[PDB]
């Protein structure tokens, strides 16, 4: 299995012909209940590509988690490693999408559910996973999870070593400690542009010194494609969830045994196709 | 025996906000709750809370919305064995925005026009297990056949075994007017009455009573003004409203009133007692979120 550690949310998406007028009752064009969140979206894509994947994130028992668990299960995503919370509610957002202009109005219900902790991760049987991907969030706890994986891999032969990847999507300084963990580091365009970069090449040839020895840094740009830099010094070269689609596609291609250049090409092909309503049809 | 409610069910996802959402913005709401809605479904919630054994009959399509709704009905103690499952369509779901700074309710309804309960579906209902059947007026031509089936059943039954019948005419639709001559209790809405030029419940009752069957009672609730009823003896009955200290949530107050009158009448109480009870329970509901707390 491929394990994705991160967030899950329930998005209730209503497509309208006109933005709703206060105190009125109008019929929408369509409604879709869609599981969201970076790691959750990565599981949707991994599962579609035929991989056996698992989701690790926080859920609180209730009607929202009943839907999410059923959706993950229908998709074939293993949820046995979910961290069930006694305090809080599972986040759910109601999205209004206006077809006459393209606007997205979001009403977010979030009680700030506790994130997955190192102590929760200690319970994970690492021998069940070939790859573990961590969506950067509570970095101080996540570094302890990544250190646990390294300690596990130190006692293991090469074919039994759990491959690791990390995503740094938001410019929270807290997340930059994650750069030195994982064999594959995904850095977003937002993080790059925030750290004073205008090009994908610029970002890669400035951040590479922050990764661990032997690791590969990957950065997908908006329309410019996607670039990767490995230890050999050789540079290689509906939108909701496109970045997640790219991340999961690269992870998939690399876990199969393909080269970084093949994984980049594949990642761009699948993510581009997704930009289709949702993830079915990729 | 059980009380059967024939009608609609919807899933309402209710978001409470401090200010009305500004287009293209992302804002955190004060609260979110998932609530089963629809006239007949709400009437079941209330009947179940009042301690009556009730059953819901309506259309559902298999899916995540119906999974929630069926579970919620069962947890409430509502019998759903009479539900008409549909092969084609989706179960209705609406996203309701409630603004706390003024009290406005904005509804975004997702409805695929699921086929309604038909006379053929109703033919399968074992009428011997029900003491009362309430029909929410909708597909009137099919519903008249259901009401005629009840009358045919009652023709072969002694007085204590007759199924009591009530009908609700809530929308000002021409095809629903044929339903006026069915049932011993006919609920007519303020919306229908006002639409017909009636400026008060007493005026609506005097003006529409000729449409009901001989011996039937016509009931008309009039929001803040209370509720009124006119029976075969020609005596107008009234109850003043029982407003809460502060109004919190009106969604389902009319269904609360209908179900509370049905409950009180099925117990053996007089029409005057059923009116006062109906106003007491519906008024209390307006001072509470949802139906729990009645």
């Amino acid at each position: 299995q491929i394990l994705c550690v991160g967030l899950v949310v329930l998005d209730i998406i209503n497509v309208v012909d006109k933005y709703p007028e206060e105190d009125t009752d109008r019929r929408c064009l369509s409604q879709r209940w869609q599981r969201g969140g970076n790691a959750s979206n990565s599981c949707t894509v991994l599962s579609l590509l035929g991989a056996r994947c698992a989701f690790m994130g926080s859920l609180a028992p209730g009607h929202v988690a009943d839907f999410l668990v059923a959706d993950f299960r229908q998709r074939g995503v293993d949820v046995s490693q979910v961290t069930w919370q006694s305090q809080g509610d599972t986040p759910c957002s109601c999205c209004i999408v206006n077809n006459s202009n393209g606007s997205r109005t979001i009403i977010l219900y979030d009680t700030n559910l506790p994130d997955v902790s190192a102590k929760d991760f200690e319970k994970v049987d690492l021998t069940r996973f070939k790859w573990i991907h961590i969506e950067g969030r509570n970095a101080s706890e996540q570094v302890k999870m990544l250190q646990r994986i390294e300690e596990h891999n130190a006692k293991q032969p090469l074919p039994q070593k759990v491959r690791v990847s990390v995503e740094i999507e938001k410019p929270r300084e807290e997340l930059f400690q994650l750069f030195s963990y994982g064999e594959v580091v995904f850095v977003s365009k937002d993080v790059a542009k925030h750290l004073g970069f205008q090009s994908a090449v610029e970002a890669l040839r400035g951040l590479y010194s922050r990764v661990k020895k032997g690791a590969t840094l990957v950065c997908a740009w908006a329309e410019e494609g996607a670039d990767a830099l490995g230890p050999d010094g050789q540079l290689l070269h509906d939108t909701l969830g496109a970045g997640d689609t790219f991340n999961a596609s690269v992870i998939f291609s690399l876990s199969k045994g393909n080269s970084m250049q093949e994984a980049l090409r594949f990642g761009c092909q699948v993510a581009g196709k997704k930009c289709l309503q949702g993830f079915d049809g990729i």
